[PDB]
């Protein structure tokens, strides 16, 4: 009776029963095709590869997201990413437990609306409910007044909260999340003279871009460091055995997160996001959020990203107020434990929209904004 | 047995005990109400913020007081501050002590009568007087002779006595108070360049004007003073490190009580209406009046407002009779000190109407203008 | 001779000579910078887009007002604006003409101050005079008493005039204006799935502001109609061929005029504010101000404004009142039209402040306040 | 004076003065090894072949283009095209003339530097620039706003262009060429029964592809009328007298440029990268460059290749935009004539970056990024 | 009911049935015809030897293989080979057994079709199909993830599969194989002083290059052995008793095999044909490539190839991946062996073209390209 939590996020979909600390399912949002023969059912050699089968056969699949950046953008694909978790990776009924699930914040209707209906009219679920991704990891911070800045691989949203009291009218939403990272990974690589052009050589960069890539404090400082050969170059073994040294394309990476202009990105620095997010709220709230700013996505794994968010608030914010960047460990499994932590809770229990009361009221019923 | 003095002023409520000093409860008059989430009582983060809450909230919450210039206008709101002070602030049963209370002078006689119906078959008192400010502050003061000036926030009204023999015929009232100070105070620091509007903002506002104002002797001189940029200017942090330099802004929001026609109100100024009220007494009561006139409420706090109210009186008095501006520490707490000496008194003891004797005569039994 | 009038309004700057009927230059207060090249003067391709110019090339720039709420805020792209009008839109020396100028009402006087600074001395301006746009609609619109509702773009001022008479004590100014509804545009159309978020995209939600949106009479009735697909849907080309469908969006952007707790700018609404702005006139002037409403300003093009304004002034006001909305055409120009009634007046030859009387009294002769 | 404007490109290198309209040297980047003889410098024979004569004594030699997709990867054979264009081509001592180079964009900065290092040590030439390909093509073509799509026999670059300033984030870059032509004609033409595997028959097989082949409007159209013996068979006479005769596979070889999917380049095809690059700009820029969309290169000398290039765009685009695809004759010649345009600008001589300059600085010069 | 498998190869044809373990007929391809005789019916000697009575009556006759590195070229004599294997050598009829049939890659599509013209109109077979050598190969050896390095005496393909997913944009072919060793050593015989020059003397070149010559490790160090008159030299008894010492020779007949500029085959080796495979082939596949690299053929049976294959591949591929060149016996065989494994498969029995198939859609079915 243990309800799902389904972190249906960007890059890999967590899931996992609710109280437990760690989800079972930890896979990418993959869907590999094959491009170099046919799909014959005579043999039948298969004809899609879900996630880690997909990452085992890189090679030789047209590897592709289904979601865009928070919209599913193509049900069939994503479908088969929910049956295949259902019945392969978490090996349970839906119709047994309860499915919570997450999404990033404005979202299009259409998107919650047919993901409800998918779920109540393909799988049977007994009762849901769809959360924002921030407050789950606000929850899992085990505070009540906080800023989640959470950045997922297709989004970047931060969600001001104060004492619960949820603002809508503060939220916003960038695009510039580690999607756009890995694109300019691939522009960059160019420079050093090594061709990154397909899905297979784009989850190697992305590779590359989770384990190697720093961020630094002072970017024109490290860019005047890297002009000696110095200890910012590094090598990386490719898995044909080949090597490539990297050398200021370590910590000019993540610059883009706070220098958006560099891909294009029309927007402001992701500081100039939290700090405009601040200023939307109001007075006597601002000392409570300067104080309690919480990262949170996998995005926010950088090593050093704390102390490149210091400096950078604190030169936009009033120099007597305490700005006090927090950044636990599991950053990337901080929507998970929320979504566990409220769909343990008993007082939680009046929200769990049953398949019943969908039938009751109709496809409407999925904006109803409680809590 | 000691009985409840109840301060129920505009701005602030004060209660205790009565042969006190001080109240117990001083916190302000304020119902706060959230302003972007829902009132779902199935998470139930609350619905209503009191007083010193609703000051910890002040960012998140629609303050609003209840009250209007001694017209309470809202029994709701209202009646969750009277249950709040004695169920959480002074934390005894309403039965067990009989109730003081208190009120400005010429107030529409409905507000006193709902209001006693509210304290004998709501709370069920045992017995209550309403007694007015003025009065109670000439009391406090250990004299029999002088005039009141009481400017509580809402009202500012004036009340002559001579040894007793309590006169009605020239008590007079106004509406200029420290609420229209503090909208003078929104007008006039949008000439600084800093916006102020919202509820939170009135509450800084508020605090700026107690903390940071004074008043003048000659507003003249002073304006003739505040050209070259001298000491009359002086900064604030605002509670999110914010700094406004408030120059000639100081004293020139106590102006207002001296010339009300800088924000249109149509009356007397304070200094004009104390000598009208001498002006309506008669002869050889005056020397006894120019003699002893004794400010109270909060905003006589502020610094130089004797010296203010002196060479003003004594330009409109004759230059023989000694003006004597009586002005003592503690002129916030008076009407709850000379609460608290009547509620004590045993001659005062004939004067408590009880519940029983409103279901004896009726609800016109509030009239009977007795001492 | 014909003096300069200058609507110096947040979104567009109006420009013309007096005695004239429409301004020779409409265009938009808009200075462009580019966003993807370099600013090298060698092949030199400007650097800055003024206006039109700006709205030809709004593709690559980075569009930002340099104006905020009728605060400057920024004077090197203002002065490049005014240099830019008088040199290549109205192509004339300033020093030829007498410029009249418009401004929002409590403005900090630092602006009213340099921008006098900058007329004087960068210009060397022959004499000019500041004036209220409100009390300029009032002229234009041929009457002597009314409350002209001004609403442009950045601002939302309510002026209560009777026969002359000006009265300063019942001015009030908001800040929800056409900006705030331009951003509640692209938080509504995030709900369609159509990504608006750069200055562009502002400028081409503003488009669509300006031709598509209408305003509703019940706005709950209207929701209720906007259920089914009905003639409440409507499409819109944009500049790359692209189709947005805006269905209950429509009438929901004046809602927040009307409703500005929709996007949690805690004050009045616009029929509140003007209510309130009676309220604080005395009797005797409501029954000629009931009766002589006068809607101005750009934002107040809305088709059927006028009857939204009706039903719910007549609500707030007692039911035996003539609630006579007055909405000519042409509210966009009505400042001009009242500035070029001003400029040619003969009595107003009076208040040309030159710049000899800049350099014979100094730069505080701004604030004489005289007609 | 008349600055060198050489074309550095893939497949033949193009060079002559400034100024003129037809390159002097049209030869292409070939050196030949023998194969089949001793290297004694005592007879002495020759050692290598550049050019027109390694294709004059094609049989016998190994013939290896020195350049890779852009990247120079063998420096020696490149050099010795270098001086053998200069001291037999153009006959002109490089210290007299500047020399304006082309590069393909997104190259590796070692290219670019030691290119410049050879040209300035070797060399010691008086000054110099690199530019992009594709902004040539767009001087040349007379406009300022378009898409340049050059596809010079290893790379397949798109560069948008707005009125001058031009765009470094929607630049891209594909490597499906027409190397990658020729080798899958040499693949299919192993299904007619010729057998085509040294680089003299490369060669053979590029001249078939230039002389005959042509391109349809819908391929499976074209297949299924290539199933009738039909006019689409066609003879070609070999340099032994040998004829082949080519049927289907006339159009099915530029049918891999819209089709890459059929050599297993995993990429978009040449108009869905045209389209993909529209889509990396934003809107208002669209409509400049859905009507100037400009074709280069040799490989754009395709029989209808612009009516391929329409109704394929017209199919992504939306049906409401001009879909105007613009194509010269000098094609080829179109990047030599832009620098010959640039290198006769009196503005552009600010651009020529000396070897005084580069013993000035140093070899990091190359990357100052102006016009 | 057990279907043919009928190994085509170039040098002996292998027959047997399904199911098997060793062919039944293995003989090589070669018609006889007499060079010192009338073909006078009358006596009727004979007229043509097929075969072993080829090999029996080499001496007078012209041996001549019909087949041309795998281009069938003759179709009368191999017509003759055809039901001289069916009549003769199996003695089954042909229409009791289906026919799987063998070829190289990248054959010209009349050789395939023309032969299943040939099997289905004169022999009239039941159904057949026709499958690559490679793939057959490695299905023999047991795995699914292979490169099959396939050189029978015609040709030398290679063909790399991951899991299946056979990929036909890597596939490369080459014509160095037996014969050119075979005439190779013709060549290199002539300085030892043995003239060899007709098919019989073709066949003992044959014959002493399968069971004398071995393949060294290092060439250049194994010709510096081969200085001294050390064990490289060996004898051999030819057919008429006379006895050639070889001892260079040995070693340097398969030095061809990775020099193929010896004998003027202007292409790769066959270590850089895999080596380029490989390089065809994307990441991720090419680590289950470098590991299972698999001879076949009977030009891999010779003493050391493996180790040839090795430390060569080796300074090709980077120091840091498993070169794992797999050998095993019956590489003679193992395309045999791999189709009496289709042969037998159940899933296989969709693919039996039959020639009632044959006449339902026409002679163009025999490309359908399934597995
Ligand atoms: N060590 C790391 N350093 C930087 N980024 C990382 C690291 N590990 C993971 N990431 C980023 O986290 C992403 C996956 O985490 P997350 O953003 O939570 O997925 P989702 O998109 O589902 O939210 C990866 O795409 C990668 O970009
Ligand atoms: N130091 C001060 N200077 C000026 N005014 C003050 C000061 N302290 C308090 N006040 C005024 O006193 C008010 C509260 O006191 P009081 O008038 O007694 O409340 P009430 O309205 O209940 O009578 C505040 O609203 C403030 O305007
Ligand atoms: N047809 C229309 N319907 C609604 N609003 C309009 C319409 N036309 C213009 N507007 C509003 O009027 C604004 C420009 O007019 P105005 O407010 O006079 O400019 P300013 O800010 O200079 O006063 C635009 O920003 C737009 O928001
Ligand atoms: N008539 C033609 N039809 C198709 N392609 C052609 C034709 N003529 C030339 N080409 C192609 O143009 C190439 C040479 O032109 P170009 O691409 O400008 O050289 P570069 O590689 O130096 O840019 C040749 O390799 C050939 O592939
Ligand atoms: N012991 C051996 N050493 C080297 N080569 C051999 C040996 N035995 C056979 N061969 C080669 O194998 C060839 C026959 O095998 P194979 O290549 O399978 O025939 P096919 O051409 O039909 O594929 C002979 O022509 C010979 O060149
Ligand atoms: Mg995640
Ligand atoms: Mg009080
Ligand atoms: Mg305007
Ligand atoms: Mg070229
Ligand atoms: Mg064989």
């Amino acid at each position: 009776i243990q309800p799902l939590v389904c972190d249906n996020g960007t890059g890999m979909v967590k899931a996992g029963f609710a109280g437990d600390d760690a989800p079972r399912a930890v896979f990418p949002s993959i869907v590999g095709r094959p491009r170099h023969t046919g799909v014959m059912v005579g043999m039948g050699q298969k004809d899609a590869y879900v996630g880690d089968e997909a990452q085992s056969k890189r090679g030789i699949l047209t590897l592709k997201y289904p979601i865009e950046h928070g919209i599913v953008s193509n049900w069939d694909d994503m479908e088969k990413i929910w049956h295949h978790t259902f019945y392969n990776e978490l090996r349970v009924a839906p119709e047994e437990h309860p499915v919570l699930l997450t999404e990033a914040p404005l979202n299009p209707k259409a998107n919650r609306e047919k993901m409800t209906q998918i779920m109540f009219e393909t799988f049977n679920t007994p009762a849901m409910y769809v959360a924002i991704q921030a407050v789950l990891s606000l929850y899992a911070s085990g505070r009540t007044t906080g800023i989640v800045l959470d950045s997922g691989d297709g989004v970047s949203h931060t969600v001001p909260i104060y004492e619960g009291y949820a603002l809508p009218h503060a939220i916003l939403r960038l695009d510039l999340a580690g999607r756009d990272l890995t694109d300019y990974l691939m522009k960059i690589l160019t420079e050093r003279g090594y061709s990154f052009t397909t899905t297979a050589e784009r989850e190697i960069v992305r590779d590359m871009k989770e384990k190697l890539a720093y961020i630094a404090l002072d970017y024109d400082q490290e860019m005047e460091t890297a002009k000696t050969s110095s200890s910012v170059e590094k090598s990386y073994e490719l898995p044909d055995g080949q090597v490539i040294t990297i050398g200021a394309e370590r910590f000019r990476c993540p610059e883009v997160l706070f220098q958006p202009s560099f891909i294009g990105m029309e927007a402001a620095g992701i500081h100039e996001t939290t700090y405009n997010s601040i200023m939307k709220c109001d007075v006597d709230i601002r000392k409570d959020l300067y104080g309690n700013i919480v990262l949170s996505g996998g995005t926010t794994m950088f090593p050093g990203i704390a102390d490149r968010m210091s400096k950078e608030i604190t030169a936009l914010a009033p120099s007597s107020m305490k700005i006090k960047v927090v950044a636990p460990p599991e950053r990337k499994y901080s929507v998970w434990i929320g979504g566990s932590i409220l769909a343990s809770l008993s007082t939680f229990q009046q929200m769990w929209i049953a398949k019943a009361e969908y039938d009751e009221s109709g496809p409407s019923i999925v904006h109803r904004k409680c809590f």
